[PDB]
This record gives C-alpha cells, structure tokens and sequence, in this order.
C-alpha cells in the first residue's frame, strides 16, 4: 500500500456513538443544544450524531451547516489555509444554546475559527463547544476538541483523507505520505 486505513466502517461508526454518548453526559441531556457541521462531511457527521442521539434520548437535536473553502496565500504547500465562509444553514435561533461545531479532522484550527465567527454573525450562543472525528495534531491556533473520535499522530507531509458512503459510496479514514 501507499495509504494505511486509520478508521474503518465500524471504528467510524463506533467513534460516532461514542460522541454521541459524551454529548449527553457533558451536557446532562440534550435539551438547547443545536448540531452545526463545517463543510459537507462534517455536515453529514453531524446528521449522523444526532440521528444516533435521538435513538439514545427519544429528542431530536436540530442540525445545521456552515459551508467553508480553504485557501492558500501562494502557489507552497502550506498547511496555513484561509477560510472563506460561503454561506449558513442552521433552521433554528442559536442564541442562548449550546452548539456543538462537528469537523471531519482537527489539523490547523483554522477552520473551527472561522466557523466560530460564522456563528457569531447568527445569534449569541451560550456555548460553543467542538466534536471531531479524528484529531491529527499540528494546531496552529489555540483550539482544543471536546469530544474525539479518535486522536491520529501525523507528520505535516501527511495527508488525511476521510471517505463517507453519502459523499463516496464507502467509509473510512486513511492516511498517505505526500
Ligand atoms: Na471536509
């Protein structure tokens, strides 16, 4: 092989009901909290997480959508991406509940920065908390995950790439060299 697989079909599934399983315990139930996934796999994790915890808890957590591009300043290859928010969907008020962000991959931070300032452009939100599915280490902002599938060690000439059936008709996690 060229790629090694870091998360298989059950260990994704595994990690998700975890998660979903911390959420309820951190939060002592589900009552204003608000799901909102960046980009379209975190969004479709997102989904994932609150289907797995209305099966837990018989509520339906409210799942919405920040949709963000990664951009380099130069023609490198640089991990240091500027984020463009594109556009919000999230069909409930935010203010004075508690969101739960939901990121395929933890690396930089700089995505969850700027869907924490998506979120502040929408309402005033009590909390706001972060779920990953791999952390994979190298932060270069001050950013920390609450709740982690699985912690992942990487080198900067990693790559992660992260499959899911909605998106790629398969799921896992690999990791390659390059
Ligand atoms: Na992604």
């Amino acid at each position: 092989q060229e790629k090694a697989v870091v998360l298989d079909e059950q260990a994704i599934r595994r990690a998700l009901t975890r998660i979903a399983h911390e959420i309820i315990e951190r939060n002592k139930g589900v009552d204003n909290c608000v799901l909102v996934g960046i980009k379209t796999r975190g969004i479709y994790l997102a989904k994932r997480l609150a289907e797995r915890i209305e099966q837990i808890e018989g509520k339906p957590v409210p799942v919405g959508e920040i949709d963000i591009t990664l951009y380099r300043d130069d023609l490198t290859v640089t991990s240091n991406k500027e984020p463009l928010v594109k556009g919000t969907d999230i069909p409930v008020d935010i203010t004075d509940k508690k969101v739960i962000l939901v990121d395929d991959v933890l690396y930089t931070g700089r995505t969850v920065r700027a869907g924490m300032d998506a979120l502040m452009d929408l309402g005033r939100p009590s909390q706001i908390q972060l779920a990953v599915l791999v952390d994979r280490g190298h932060r270069e902002l001050p950013i920390r995950a609450d709740y982690v599938g699985k912690n992942v060690p990487t080198s900067k000439s990693e790559r992660i790439v992260v499959q899911l059936s909605e998106v790629d008709g398969q799921d896992r996690v690999s990791i390659y060299e390059k």
